[PDB]
């Protein structure tokens, strides 16, 4: 049917996959719980809409937010898009270099970025560092056949993925919005330098000079670098770019800026084992290699992206029934507004949202935690059975016991009093 591969990761190091999460697919197909590990959980899954949910992560990291996936016709979708995650069957089986050996200059110096991506068929394919502070890919004097390994982890090689998603390797990066940079990267990519012994459109310019100001382009989106002479001349040796290149790294900033839309549908993209070396920005693209990865990425829990939202009843007054069932309507939305229709885990029984709605009930000194709550959401929860009562929320008079939060950055708490005197 249609192969897939279930792969952990931890957000902000991708130089392996996050072993030691409990895991659990789910269909709408027999329903299995497997621990996280380092290649990556093979399962053949019939046409339908699964679900992939953290029963437990690592000990540091938060719960990941279930993904809810659907396959149909051989492809996989995330909810719908095409499959974002797309990457080759063992990780960090790739080689890429630096070829050391090869000698072009920008204007008075070695230009020494000749950065190479070994493709299954043996070949080479161009590529380019996305993160410019990191480190380069492994000096090779022999043009690929044998690679510099890291003193520390070993050889570097490389997981290669499709180049969807970019946005979050990216150390410093110009764009806010990850579509306008994955447009921006892909036009990039489109306009510069992209094979051995291609035709330079632009005049009085070599291949190694497109090639460093095709660099110099992507650098602008990941790192933030400027297209100034004077500001260039301490940055990563490029205040050894004559003017003419410089111009030309402009000029493909500003096709990659304007409108149109990018023509390059996909490109290959390259991740080491060593998070101290930069990933990796190819100029080819090889669908053939790559599988459909769900992939789920967990977050240290101490900067966490979800959050808990606790609701305590305590009852006041002589004449308060403290044996009572007070009846409390929460409404979820997300970081956009949408009603959320999910499973929220508790520290109770867990809860079924239904159109952004869900009921509990607590009795005086009961409590319930909604847990795993993404970032920037909102709660809209009343007591819709206050009658004869005079209810404070976080010791504030609510005459129609109904209290609002919205965009919320942290746990919160709402702590109802029902006081009734006699």
């Amino acid at each position: 049917t249609t192969s897939v591969l279930i792969r952990k990761y931890a957000i902000g190091d991708y130089s392996k996959l996050l072993e030691g999460a409990t895991l659990q697919l789910t269909g709408d197909f027999q329903a299995r719980v497997f621990s996280s590990n380092d290649i990556g959980e093979r399962i053949e899954l019939s046409d339908g809409t699964y679900t992939l949910t953290e029963l437990n992560s690592p000990a540091g990291y938060s719960i990941a937010e279930p993904i809810t996936f659907k396959v149909e016709a051989g492809k996989v979708y995330t909810i719908q898009i095409e499959n974002p995650n797309k990457e080759i069957v063992e990780p960090y089986s790739v080689e890429a270099y630096n070829d050391f050996e090869e000698f072009s200059v920008l204007t008075t110096q070695n230009y020494a970025k000749f950065y190479y991506a070994k493709n299954k068929n043996g070949s080479s394919q161009v590529v380019y560092c996305f993160n410019a502070d990191l480190k380069s890919p492994p000096d090779s004097e022999d043009g690929g056949k044998t690679m510099t390994p890291d003193f520390t982890t070993g050889e570097v090689k490389y997981t290669h993925i499709a180049g969807r998603d970019l946005f979050k390797y990216t150390v410093k990066p110009r764009d806010t919005d990850p579509d306008t940079f994955l447009k921006h990267i892909k036009k990039v990519i489109e306009k510069g330098y992209r094979e051995k012994g291609q035709a330079i459109e632009y005049s009085g310019l070599t291949e190694t000079q497109l090639r460093a100001a095709t660099q110099l382009a992507i650098y602008y989106f990941t790192d933030s670098a400027e297209l100034d002479k004077d500001k260039l001349k301490d940055y990563h040796g490029f205040g050894d770019m004559n003017d003419s290149t410089l111009a030309v790294a402009k000029i493909l900033v500003e096709y990659a800026q304007d409108s149109n839309p990018p023509q390059l549908t996909d490109l290959d993209f390259f991740i080491p084992n060593n998070n101290k070396y930069q990933s990796l920005i190819g100029t080819q693209w090889h669908p053939e290699d790559l599988v459909d990865i769900i992939r789920m990425e967990d977050k240290k829990e101490v900067i966490p992206v979800t959050h808990n939202l606790t609701l305590r009843k305590t009852v006041t007054g002589l004449a308060g029934d403290r044996t009572k069932d007070f009846h409390f309507e929460i409404e979820l939305k997300n970081n956009k507004q949408e009603l959320l229709s999910q499973t929220v885990k508790t520290d109770k029984t867990n809860l079924e949202f239904k159109d952004g709605k869900a009921t509990i009930n607590l009795k005086h000194g009961e409590s319930l935690t909604l847990q795993g709550l993404p970032e920037g959401y909102s709660y809209l929860v009343k007591e819709t059975d206050s009658e004869g009562y005079k209810v404070k929320v976080n010791s504030q008079e609510v005459a129609n016991a109904t209290v609002s939060k919205t965009g919320i950055t942290s746990d919160e708490t709402l702590a109802f009093e029902n006081n009734k005197e006699p």
